[PDB]
Formats: structure tokens, sequence, C-alpha cells
């Protein structure tokens, strides 16, 4: 359920397709089942936080489904970053 | 909604009454309306995370309603501490 946050964070600096997203979640955290990822990506498309498109069959990677962080998605991410700075301060004080 | 966590954290080392709880939430965080606190305390009593009792009219403070962290409450707190250590690591990596 934290997966939406991870995904918008990954997409901030580059449009990505599924493999790249999963790779970063593995490599940088301790989470991620592939099914879980595709469920999340569809949910975020639905909410217009991300926007999908396709690369060309004749491109280096062949046809992939890429995702773009939308303006709403960018807004969502900045809000999450703000909420995290706040929350992190409190919980460190009381659970640290 | 994070208030339940703050309250069990405060009660870990000492049984407290409302003023003391509110005081620590003020003094150590940036939160807390008194109504919000009494709503939370009743909810936690209901879930048997805390247990209330009363001091004597003739005591230094007169009659106060004190709260004790129960064994279930202690368990809840330890779980929250564990979840926080986990969450904090991930979110720092992706929202920091």
């Amino acid at each position: 359920g934290y997966i939406d946050i991870l995904i918008v964070s990954i997409l901030e600096k580059k449009d990505c397709y599924g493999y790249e997203i999963a790779k970063q979640v593995r490599e940088r955290s301790e989470f991620l089942k592939e099914g879980t990822m595709y469920l999340a990506l569809k949910r975020m498309e639905s909410k217009n936080l991300i926007k999908s498109y396709y690369s060309n069959e004749q491109s280096s990677g062949g046809r992939r489904k890429y995702y773009n962080l939308t303006n709403e998605g960018k807004d969502f991410l900045e809000i999450k970053k703000q909420e995290w700075r706040f929350i992190k301060k409190v919980m460190n004080q009381f659970l640290g």
C-alpha cells in the first residue's frame, strides 16, 4: 500500500517501464511481487497519477509499456515528501 | 490517527492522566485538541490497549482518571516500534 509512493518516487526523474520500476524497488528496499506491481500501476493510471504509452517494436528494447508521472502525480509526490518530513520527526521522538 | 501510538508510547514508563499525556504531546511534538485526546483514550480503553482507574480525592492531586498500558497495549507498542524501523528505512530512501 506504500507501493504507490515508491512508484511515483521512481518515476520523478525518468519515464520507466515495469522491469525498471521493480528493479529499483528490489535494489533499494527490502520489499515486491510482480502481480502487486501491475495492480498498483493500473490503480495509479486510473487516478491519473501516471500516464502510460508504448515504445516501438523496432526500438532497442522492442515494444514496452512506459509510464510518465503526471502533473497530478508530481503534486502527490511533493505532498508525500512534506508529510514524511513531518511524520518522521514525531515518530522518531516517540518510537525511537 | 497517529494519536493512539503517541499515547501508548507515553504510558510505557508511567501510568498517566490526561494533563500529563497532553503535556508530553505538546512539549515533544508539533501536534492536539483536548477533545481529540479524550476521544482517543475512550477508543483505546474500548480495545483494551489501556485500562483506567481513579486516584483518591484526598491525594495530592485530588481525584484523577489514570491510565495503565495493558499487556495488549505493550504488544501493540512493540509492533509499532518494529514497523517504524522498517518503514523509516524505505521512506528515507525514496522520499529523502
